[PDB]
């Protein structure tokens, strides 16, 4: 499609501002992680359908982090953003997205990192205020695509309905 650059292999990079990074993960685990190395460590984890509240170990920024996770949905996969604001602090969970297409997206824009939240096919966006935001480097652990912001409508369409 003319609004979808890629696909690209899993990589560490500094994503350009005002571009949505569309992620196409497969199995459960860590989808993407990013930090400004100041006061924001952010990652997105993926949980398969039908998971009762349980402790799972995730490799976040090179260390084993145990988080209590659940997915009450029997049909939809669950993306959860996890965030800490100090290097030694605990990760808290935010902006879940319940997803049928199993696509996620992240964007650096206007002092923030934006992601999707809610339930497909009616997903919306949410954001995380991030100091010195365009220094944020990210590691995607799955294949991804690039879509500009001026067609966020298109990214939202992909999130809600798939490729
Ligand atoms: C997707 C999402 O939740 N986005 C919000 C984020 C994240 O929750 C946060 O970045 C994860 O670390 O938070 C935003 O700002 C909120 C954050 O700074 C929290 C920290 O405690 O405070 C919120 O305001 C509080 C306020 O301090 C209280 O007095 C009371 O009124 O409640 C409000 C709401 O909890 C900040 O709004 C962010 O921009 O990073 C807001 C995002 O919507
Ligand atoms: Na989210």
């Amino acid at each position: 499609g003319s609004l979808l650059d890629g696909p690209y292999q899993p990589t560490t990079f500094n994503p350009p501002t005002s571009y949505w990074i569309l992620l196409a993960p497969t199995v459960e685990g860590v989808v993407i992680q990013g930090t400004n190395n100041i006061d924001r460590w952010l990652a997105t984890i993926l949980i398969e359908p039908n998971v009762q509240t349980t402790n799972r170990i995730y490799n976040l920024f090179g260390q084993q982090v145990t988080l209590s996770v659940e997915n009450t949905s029997q049909t939809q996969w669950k993306f959860i953003d996890v965030s800490k604001t100090t290097p030694t602090g605990n990760y808290t969970q935010h902006g879940p997205l319940f997803s049928t297409p199993k696509l996620y997206a992240v964007m650096k824009f206007s002092g923030r990192i934006y992601t999707y939240n809610g339930t497909t096919p009616n997903a919306t966006t949410g954001y995380y205020s991030t100091t010195n935001y365009d220094t944020v480097n990210m590691t995607s652990f799955c294949d991804f695509y690039i879509i500009p912001r001026n067609q966020e409508e298109k990214c939202t369409e992909y999130i809600n309905h798939g490729l």
